[PDB]
């Protein structure tokens, strides 16, 4: 709480200072998809190649104040840790290269009516977990049963515990699940599909079951302040 | 508020002046349906095309009054500036001569059932755009990773930021999403599942929220009557 | 209201009657699935032919009966002329012969617990007119527009009304539509996708807010019983 | 209730006994992953037999114990009776050997969490059957419909009731509906149409009917207790 701390808190804690960083993540934002086009980047390419390393100093410049400001209650805030990290990842001198462009989520971080949007929607996990578990169990079940019985004569979507994880997914999408997978399968397993509709069943029914439990959850906020 | 104003005013108000329209909108309707056959155009083409220009005469008549009578009142009413603009359409002297079939739209904007649903679904988007926003971003930065990620070896379907967010979007109504895309994607990328599925979980879960909120807004309101 | 008539009404209101009808159907029922093989219709085809004409006598007695006891109250009870229909298809002496399995549908006029449920289904129809009506006109100007964009290049998909009715059918269950409709098309239609994507988007939009309409119209009702 | 018995009882109902048994369940978990990979059991099979045999002695033991403790109040015990099918299959000396992996599900049984949501999903079945029993018979007529329509030109989807149960199963999913089967089929059929798109709207329809009611079911309770 000294006189240069107070100084610094009060530009950090600037509106003008968001504004100008949510107008470089916006700036940065477009750069990102001219820097896609090979035509854009054999004329200007020089020119944005300086823009990214100007504005992830910024950044940095920008991510350090706020901890010189904020202390361990920035290593407490989830939004705070979110730009730590993208901004760090942008600091490393070939996936790393594209993970950069996680920093334009910094448009989330910075913009309250996204932060907004963003913290509804992860609220809504917890209670879904059990759910999850039981799902992931169910799935883990399934995956080793098809590998033993089709991935010999099927190792493209079996031949693993992975595959079979893999193919058990796109079945659950419902994606070319009968003439892509359970047709062919039949052709060698005419029982195949006792394993597949049961299957497609059990996860049909608790996604719907999930979906109506985020309904519900939902609905018991309202029918305890319509209770007061 | 003059004599010869009113007299209009008693004509456009009319119950008989709207059956007609919307008797004409029905006609007309019915008119664009037979045009589509060639063996209709080669006998009866003539008699229509006449027919056409008949009844949009009529409907600009019909627009000149509204104007006379509603002034400014008029230039800020969707309903009535959707009219305007579906007749401009068809005055203007090849996408043009096709986009005049719009004018069947004046079925939902002269019959009132017709315009209280359109109401009821406008009016949940408001609600909506926040995800939107959060969506088209997640999108943007998922068609610049992909368009990084594959273009190379995937030009037709993530060359392109406009390639990527095509193919994406696809991704997200499942279709062929596996057989189609990720599984040939895999024969060069083996971890390309790493971006697909995570990519589908996040955007599957935004759209289940999207809609359990559209659910709440409405049971918002019924639980505010029922309060009284 | 005479001696004979109320002889019939006793036996017609029976419970024995209604049971032993329940049991003729469920076992034409079972009679149907087997003279669907042709090994047991080349033994057993003799037998089930006869029991299929002497049952399709008996409800037309049953039928002639019940008319008997209820008068004109019968052609105003949608459960008697549904069975009326459904018998006399099966009297008329190639698809007619098939329509006849729509006697099997008498398991559902017949038990009440199957009536509660069809009726709870079909009460749900009358508020969904509005918004169907509206997306049968959506449709109708799609269709319009695709067989003037696409029929040409395109008949199979495209070349006809009704072939576009079917083919914008099939991109609103979403089956197919980029890899089997849409990226065909833009091979020669580059901007195909401007058609497309916004009728998926609107399409897709008005189902949501259609079944979130029926989930309301449902819970309106719970809030008027517990507003007493 | 004498001093033998009691002394038994205090260990099944322990704490320790159930973590234990947890335990085991997870590591035998593991263990049958890993005994998916040929290269895992060309090393360690011996191993993995071993500990296979001693956990479901140790389980049988187990399941032995709890009878001795709980009676007939066992065997009217939903998550005791399952515990014991799937440990009485890994008992008997080829798909047998695979539906030993069912005893994972052993983890739902003996982690309370787990159960609750089981019996939550399990509670919402009772509610469906009607729609359910509507549904399968509407399979029935329409899988006889199909078998006689399309069955002799089309053997692979509708040769028999059984081929027609699965392929009208793949509609409802929306699988391929156009595309593999519907296209295909009217190039023999030309009204085929009026057969698939009618049992395309029934079955959707009664799936979201099928959808809202368990969600009523639900805010049913929430206005019992909310009433009080
Ligand atoms: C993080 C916040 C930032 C938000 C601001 C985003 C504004 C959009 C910037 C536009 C960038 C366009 C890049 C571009 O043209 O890409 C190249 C391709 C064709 O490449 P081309 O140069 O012909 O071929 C390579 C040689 O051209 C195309 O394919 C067309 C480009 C269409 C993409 C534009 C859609 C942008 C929607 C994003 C909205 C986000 C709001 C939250
Ligand atoms: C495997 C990957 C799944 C990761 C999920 C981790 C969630 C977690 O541990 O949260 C549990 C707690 C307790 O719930 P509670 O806060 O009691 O409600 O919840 C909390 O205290 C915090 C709730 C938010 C955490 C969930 C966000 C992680 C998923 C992000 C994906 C994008
Ligand atoms: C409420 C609904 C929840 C749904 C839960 C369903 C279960 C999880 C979904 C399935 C995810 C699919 C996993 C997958 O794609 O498999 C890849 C990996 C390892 O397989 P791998 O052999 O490396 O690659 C597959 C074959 N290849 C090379 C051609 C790609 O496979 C694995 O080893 C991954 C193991 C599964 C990860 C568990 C994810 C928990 C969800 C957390 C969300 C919060
Ligand atoms: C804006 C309000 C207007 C509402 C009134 C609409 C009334 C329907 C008008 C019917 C127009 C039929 C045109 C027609 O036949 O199309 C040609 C094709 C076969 O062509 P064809 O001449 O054999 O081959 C060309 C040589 O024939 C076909 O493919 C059969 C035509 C079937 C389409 C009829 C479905 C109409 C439902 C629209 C209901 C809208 C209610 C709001
Ligand atoms: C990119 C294209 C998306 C266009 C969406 C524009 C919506 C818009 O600006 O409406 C915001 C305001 C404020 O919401 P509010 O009225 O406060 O609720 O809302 C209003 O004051 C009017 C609400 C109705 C406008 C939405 C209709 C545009 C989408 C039509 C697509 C068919
Ligand atoms: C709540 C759920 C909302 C969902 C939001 C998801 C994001 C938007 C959906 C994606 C739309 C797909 C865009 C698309 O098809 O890309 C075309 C254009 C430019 O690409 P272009 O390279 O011209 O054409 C693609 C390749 N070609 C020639 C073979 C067709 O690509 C672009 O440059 C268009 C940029 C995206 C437009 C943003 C739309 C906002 C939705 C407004 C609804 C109210
Ligand atoms: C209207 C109320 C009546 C309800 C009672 C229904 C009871 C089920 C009757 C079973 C009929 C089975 C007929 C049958 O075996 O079909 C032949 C095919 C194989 O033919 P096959 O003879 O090998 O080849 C022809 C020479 O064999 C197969 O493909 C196997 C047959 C499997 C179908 C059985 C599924 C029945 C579920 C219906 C439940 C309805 C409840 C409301
Ligand atoms: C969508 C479900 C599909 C499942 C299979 C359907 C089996 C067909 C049974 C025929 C029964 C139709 C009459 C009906 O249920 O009307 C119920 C309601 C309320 O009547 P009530 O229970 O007297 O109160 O009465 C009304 O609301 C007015 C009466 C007029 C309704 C006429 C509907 C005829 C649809 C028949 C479709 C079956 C052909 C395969
Ligand atoms: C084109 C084919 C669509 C046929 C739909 C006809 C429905 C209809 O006219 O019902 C309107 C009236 C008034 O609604 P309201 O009873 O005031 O509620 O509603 C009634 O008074 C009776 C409500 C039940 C009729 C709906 C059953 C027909 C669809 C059956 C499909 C299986
Ligand atoms: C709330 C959601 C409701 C959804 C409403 C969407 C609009 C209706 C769905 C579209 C139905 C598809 C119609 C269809 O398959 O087209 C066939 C007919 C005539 O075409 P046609 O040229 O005879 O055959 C098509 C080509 N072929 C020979 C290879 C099969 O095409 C026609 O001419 C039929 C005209 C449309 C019938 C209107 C149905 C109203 C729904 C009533 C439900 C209650
Ligand atoms: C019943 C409760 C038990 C819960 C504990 C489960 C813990 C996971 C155990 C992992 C077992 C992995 C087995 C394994 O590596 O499979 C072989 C394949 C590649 O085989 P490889 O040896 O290269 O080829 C054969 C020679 O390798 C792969 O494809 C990668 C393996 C990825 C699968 C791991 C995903 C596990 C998620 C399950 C979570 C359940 C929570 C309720
Ligand atoms: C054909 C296969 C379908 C089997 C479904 C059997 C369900 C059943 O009989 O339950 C009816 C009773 C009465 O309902 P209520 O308990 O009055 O509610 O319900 C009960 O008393 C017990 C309710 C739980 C039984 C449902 C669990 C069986 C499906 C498991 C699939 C995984
Ligand atoms: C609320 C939504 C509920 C949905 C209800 C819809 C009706 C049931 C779903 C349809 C299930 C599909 C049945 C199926 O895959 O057919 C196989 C069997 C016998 O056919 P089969 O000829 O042995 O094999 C088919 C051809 N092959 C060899 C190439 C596989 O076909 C049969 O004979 C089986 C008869 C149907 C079983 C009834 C299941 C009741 C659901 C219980 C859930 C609780
Ligand atoms: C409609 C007829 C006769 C009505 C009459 O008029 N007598 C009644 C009489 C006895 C009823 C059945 C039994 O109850 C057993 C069972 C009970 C379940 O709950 C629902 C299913 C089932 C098969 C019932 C169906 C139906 O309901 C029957 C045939």
């Amino acid at each position: 709480g000294s006189h240069m701390y107070l100084r610094i808190t009060n530009i950090v804690e600037s509106s003008f200072f968001t504004k100008f960083i949510i107008y470089l993540i916006v700036l940065n934002g477009i750069t990102m998809g001219l820097e896609t086009s090979k035509t854009f980047m054999q004329s200007f390419g020089v020119y944005t190649t300086l823009f990214n390393q100007i504005v992830i100093t910024i950044f940095t410049i920008e991510i350090i104040l706020r901890i010189y400001v904020h202390r361990i209650s920035f290593f407490k805030d989830p939004w705070s840790l979110f730009d730590f990290f993208v901004v760090a990842i942008s600091l490393v001198p070939e996936i790393l290269r594209v993970l950069r462009v996680l920093r334009l989520f910094r448009l989330v971080t910075a913009v309250p009516q996204m932060r907004k949007i963003v913290s509804a929607l992860i609220s809504v996990i917890p209670g879904m977990l059990s759910v999850i578990a039981l799902m992931t169990l169910f799935f883990y079940i399934f995956a080793i049963m098809a590998t033993c019985l089709f991935g010999e004569r099927f190792p493209e979507w079996f031949g693993t515990l992975g595959e079979s994880f893999y193919t058990l997914f796109q079945v659950m999408t419902l994606e070319s699940w009968s003439m892509g997978i359970v047709r062919p399968l039949m052709e060698v397993y005419p029982y195949a599909w006792v394993f597949f509709i049961p299957f497609i069943f059990v996860v049909t029914f608790v996604m719907i079951n999930l979906v109506v439990a985020i309904i519900v959850d939902a609905m018991a906020i309202l029918n305890q302040k319509e209770e007061q």
